[PDB]
Formats: C-alpha cells, sequence, structure tokens
C-alpha cells in the first residue's frame, strides 16, 4: 500500500550520491545535502550516482519510484498532471502519465505495478566506466510540485533501490525532489528557513 523508504546499504554498500552545482540563479539541478532534497527544472537532466563497495551481482538493477512525502497522501499514486500526461512529449519509451524518466538508457523499463497501479523506472546496474568511481543514472522529472491536478504543491520522495534479477531488495536510498522554476533561489530559501 505504501513503499519503504529505509535507508538500507545492504550486502553491497549501496548509497547514492549528488554533485555539488550551488545555488546560482541559472543552475538547473542542486542538491541540498541539509535537507537531503533535490531542486531541479522541469525535464532537465538529474544526475544521480550510485556508490557500492562491492560488485553487486550480473543482472543487478536499480529502480526509482516517487511517493509523496506527507503521511495523507502516501497512498496516491504519483503521477504526472491532466496537462502534461497529455502534451504529447514522449521520448519513444516513458508512458506520457510517468513522472520520473531515465535519459539516454535504451535498456531503462518503465513498470505500471499491476496490484499497487504505481509508476518506477529500472535500469540494469552497471560498473563505472574505466577512471570513474561511480556510475551515474541521469533522471528527468516530467511535472513541476505546482502543477494542478498532480503533485499540487505536495512534496514527494523519490526511492532508489537497489534490486536482484527477481525485484528482491538488496538496498535503498532516497531524497525529496522539488521540481521549480528557480531551483538556486529555492534551495537558499529553504535552508535558511531551516536554519531559522
Ligand atoms: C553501483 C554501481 N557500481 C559501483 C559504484 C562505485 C564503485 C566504487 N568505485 C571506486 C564500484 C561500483 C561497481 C562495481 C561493479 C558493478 C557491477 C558489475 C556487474 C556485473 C553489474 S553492476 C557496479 C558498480
Ligand atoms: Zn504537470
Amino acid at each position: 500500500s505504501v513503499p519503504s523508504q529505509k535507508t538500507y546499504q545492504g550486502s553491497y554498500g549501496f548509497r547514492l550520491g549528488f554533485l555539488h552545482s550551488g545555488t546560482a540563479k541559472s543552475v538547473t539541478c542542486t542538491y541540498s545535502p541539509a535537507l537531503n532534497k533535490l531542486f531541479c527544472q522541469l525535464a532537465k537532466t538529474c544526475p544521480v550516482q550510485l556508490w557500492v563497495d562491492s560488485t553487486p551481482p550480473p543482472g543487478t538493477r536499480v529502480r526509482a519510484m516517487a511517493i509523496y512525502k506527507q503521511s495523507q497522501h502516501m497512498t496516491e499514486v504519483v503521477r504526472r498532471c491532466p496537462h502534461h500526461e497529455r502534451c504529447s512529449d514522449s521520448d519513444g519509451l516513458a508512458p506520457p502519465q510517468h513522472l520520473i524518466r531515465v535519459e539516454g538508457n535504451l535498456r531503462a523499463e518503465y513498470l505500471d505495478d499491476r496490484n499497487t497501479f504505481r509508476h518506477s523506472v529500472v535500469v540494469p546496474c552497471e560498473p563505472p566506466e574505466v577512471g570513474s568511481d561511480c556510475t551515474t543514472i541521469h533522471y528527468n522529472y516530467m511535472c513541476y510540485s505546482s502543477c494542478m491536478g498532480g503533485m499540487n504543491r505536495r512534496p514527494i520522495l523519490t526511492i532508489i533501490t537497489l534490486e536482484d534479477s527477481s525485484g528482491n531488495l538488496l538496498g535503498r536510498d532516497s531524497f525529496e525532489v522539488r521540481v521549480c522554476a528557480c531551483p538556486g533561489r529555492d534551495r537558499r530559501t529553504e535552508e535558511e528557513n531551516l536554519r531559522k
């Protein structure tokens, strides 16, 4: 009824990482460690790093899913709003209803869960390229947090799960997301509110 959001490194020491993009007015995606919150513009690239301490088996996958953060909305499926689900901006793979897309991975699979109706996007887990220390997935969020009839100003969390080939849990991490016009300014405002 509600997916777990408990952080779980598991046997492979799985966790996320984020770039340090700053808070200039021009920034399109920026992560706040103090808030555990990603701020991004609509349909812009959000790089999310995957870190492990040891190599998981072939066939391991990485799934992303959004849920509402507030308990009174947690059972509602997070989906694109009535406008954006009809705006014909598909990449030829993501269903138009899905909030979260993976950019530039032809092996991405999009699931409409037959029992919970929740949306998710899953890719094969891959090792870092030679010369790199981690692997990065590029996500896009396809509605604003404010979209009426959709998220409608309700905060969401993205849950990233490391899964075996059957879909069993190997690791879990999560972060709040705000999709907004000015992520740099909103990160500064919310960090100031937190300090106050
Ligand atoms: C989570 C992404 N990922 C990593 C992230 C950080 C580091 C540490 N670098 C210093 C190593 C790996 C790593 C090693 C192997 C694999 C895989 C191998 C196979 C066969 C499938 S995935 C994935 C990996
Ligand atoms: Zn929308």
